[PDB]
């Protein structure tokens, strides 16, 4: 089984209709090769997939964020990107990056990130 090491960056605190950008990597070529995708707990609720990608950057995203996030994937960075605009308070949240998921179903690849803190004022 392949050790993909999932590495995240990018939280912050903004104002409601700011933006951040959440980037997930790992060093392991086959993260290239994966479904990518970042789910979101609230403190007391079950993880929910909001944002995934395709190996060649086809993008889903869950219903409450669509028009407003981007997922993104610059492989010769080995880097997944998720830019949130317009971000709204019940946006803040714990989000994960997940790679290897099906996109369609929602459920989660082996492989976790440590997450990510989300808030919006």
């Amino acid at each position: 089984m392949a050790e993909v090491q999932l590495v995240e960056s990018g939280g912050g605190l903004v104002q409601a209709g700011g933006s951040l950008r959440l980037s997930c990597a790992a060093s392991a070529s086959i993260f290239r090769a994966l479904n990518v995708g970042y789910y979101r707990q609230t403190p007391g609720r079950q993880r929910e997939l909001i944002a995934g990608i395709s190996g060649g950057g086809s993008t889903h995203y869950a219903d409450p964020v669509k028009g407003r996030f981007t997922i993104s994937r610059d492989n010769a960075k080995n880097r997944v990107d998720l830019q949130m605009n317009n971000l709204k308070p019940e946006d803040t949240a714990v989000y994960y990056c997940n790679a290897g998921p099906t996109l369609t179903t929602g459920d989660a690849g082996p492989y976790w990130g440590q997450g990510t803190q989300v808030t919006v004022s």
